[PDB]
């Protein structure tokens, strides 16, 4: 019924590798995180400074998925980790959007 | 017999975060607490498949732990709106292949 | 000979300011909005130098968006930019 | 001896000058902001020296200028333009 992390990586997978183009590059990618940061940075300023809040968020989650498969970590095994420590042209971009 | 799902560790996070009196963080503090540990996340990734110089020390465990940082403070700034991750992917992954 | 300072900069823009007389933005309402720009320059450089194309703006306006908020902040919180610089500077080139 | 904004930007180009691999390239550069950008974000949540973490994103900032011959000031004037011109 609830989708394991897992999934939601496989799933995100299926969509990039319909373009047949391979994911973006680690540093282009990185771009597109300060990217959706910036977009969420402002509806947060906007909403607590002065259905969106939900969508600025999936975007840079999607971002952060891509991110992850990139360099084929799993994001559930990267979850642990932080968890366990606290306890203790050449654009391809028809691809995204 | 079963892998982590998005809500449990949404879960996970909030069992974490409510032993402590002080909660959560406001959204504009939650958020430069998030480009802090993206930045740290920038920086690692610069230096291994970026330009600045390549690191000594043999091939880690780095780039999960700054991966691993940015969805934690991801995953705060959701519960604290109360709001779901998985869903949140759902939409995303309606407007685009749709 | 007339060449804009920096010290200046910030002087213009304090003036700028002082008009709206509801103050600068609070520190982490304006690391909100630098952010805001940064990423919004980042859209441009993935563009013009990376491998993901923009959809719905000059390359020079927006490193401008940048450098205005980040004055702003300087000057809300009383700080030299140009000193800001020396002192960087100066850890380049001291101590080898 | 007061600095105007092109001195700034010409001193730094001299630093980045004195070794071969020069300017990042901009997305290495767009990373390198965002690298500043934390530890200044670090800072302004430890608050609320904030003149080194300020100083950093400035330099940062210029040398993404100077390896894309952007002048900072006609840059300033162009994001001053706007706020005045409505
Ligand atoms: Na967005
Ligand atoms: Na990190
Ligand atoms: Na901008
Ligand atoms: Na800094």
């Amino acid at each position: 019924s609830d989708k394991t992390m897992k999934d939601i990586q496989a799933e995100v997978d299926r969509y990039i590798g319909q373009f047949k183009e391979g994911y973006f590059s680690p540093l282009a990618m990185m771009a597109r995180l300060t990217e959706e940061l910036g977009e969420l940075a402002r509806e947060v300023n906007h909403r607590y400074g002065e259905k969106s809040m939900e969508e600025e968020i999936g975007d840079v989650l999607f971002v952060l998925v891509c991110l992850a498969n990139s360099l084929d970590i799993s994001l559930e095994e990267a979850h642990d980790r932080v968890m366990h420590k606290f306890n203790t042209r050449k654009e391809e971009g028809k691809l995204e959007h």
